[PDB]
């Protein structure tokens, strides 16, 4: 259990997000974003 749940500051180069809970780096907001 690694990774960055919602609501995190991750990295739109390297996403590294938390997958379990449908998230994402996104390069405009630069944030964990629930994918839609």
């Amino acid at each position: 259990g690694a990774c960055l749940g919602f609501g995190k500051s991750c990295n739109p180069s390297n996403d590294q997000c938390c997958k379990s809970s449908s998230l994402a780096c996104s390069t405009k907001h630069k944030w964990c974003k629930y994918e839609l």
